[PDB]
DNA sequence: GTAGACGTGGAC
DNA sequence: GTCCAGTCTAC
């Protein structure tokens, strides 16, 4: 998941955690703990400490608990569940959060790829892996000023610019092809050729697709103009929609409307 | 940067 | 059977 997705999970997740007190924690996976590094330390530590709430940073969750702030990344496929610790587990459940009114917070990861961090929560924005994190792009502190003091130092393609974490976080994937399509640029050119009209037209739209995919819960996928769509006409001019390799990664883009 | 790593499963 | 799907990393 992306920004949006997080977000979403965010939203529902806190009312159904908060308040809740911590009375076990169950590892079925050990690689995904990273810090503690020992995974009975890590379960030990958050035993009785109380859920008060939780935010979010970048692609990562942080669930806010006594003393302790647990930092957590889905990567490809984490997902979280509340259910009754009477019923029997889902397939592929890592980790499990077991709280003294009988219920649970249960994590699955089919790849296995996602990360868990506790810290104490003021040491946490200043450790790995928060720590050198870009702007939100829904925040002032995200502007085309920012956008472009990264670009024009760089001579790599505009859509690694924009995966990159620590020049703004919360873009992946399917909002980076679908922002450049918008703004109408190509994904494969060098971030240093953008001009000074370019950057804030695409400053805008990572606003405004980032904003309306949030108010829509995530892929929105109905609203998609590139991502998936090869071999499709464009929703705009009708050209079809095609599918290459950038910075390593599938991406999707028009020819015509992109330049 | 442009591929391959790190587990696992669906499309063709 | 075999190619594709968020960070890290080493030719
Ligand atoms: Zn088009």
């Amino acid at each position: 998941p992306e920004l949006p997705e997080v977000e979403t999970i965010r939203r529902t997740l806190l009312p159904l955690i908060v308040g809740k007190t911590i009375e076990d924690v169950r590892i079925f996976w050990p690689n995904i703990i990273r810090h503690p590094r020992d995974s009975e330390a890590f379960a030990a530590r958050m035993i009785g400490q109380t859920v008060r709430g939780l935010e979010r940073r970048g692609k990562f969750l942080k669930f806010l608990l006594d003393r302790d702030a647990l930092i957590s990344h889905l990567r490809m496929e984490g997902r979280y569940a509340v259910a009754s610790a009477l019923e029997p587990l889902e397939p592929h459940t890592h980790v499990v959060f077991c709280f003294t009114d009988g219920s649970e917070l249960r994590y699955r990861d089919v790849r296995k790829f996602g990360t868990m961090h506790v810290y104490a929560k003021e040491e946490a924005d200043r450790r790995p892996p928060l720590a050198e994190l870009g702007p939100e792009p829904l925040s002032p502190a995200f502007s085309p000023a920012v956008l472009a003091e990264r670009a024009v130092k760089t001579k790599r393609s505009v859509k690694a610019l924009l995966l990159d974490q620590t020049v703004v976080a919360g873009f992946g994937n399917i909002y980076v092809d679908e922002s450049l399509f918008r703004a109408g640029i190509l994904p494969g050119r060098p971030a240093a050729s953008l001009s000074s009209k370019e950057i804030e037209r695409l400053h805008e739209e990572m606003v405004a697709t980032i904003g309306e995919a949030v108010m829509k819960g995530g892929s929105f996928q109905h609203h998609l103009y590139v991502y998936g769509r090869q071999g499709n006409p464009c929703k705009r001019c009708g050209t079809p929609i095609e599918k290459t390799v950038v910075a390593g990664r599938g991406t999707h883009y028009c020819p015509r409307c992109q330049r």
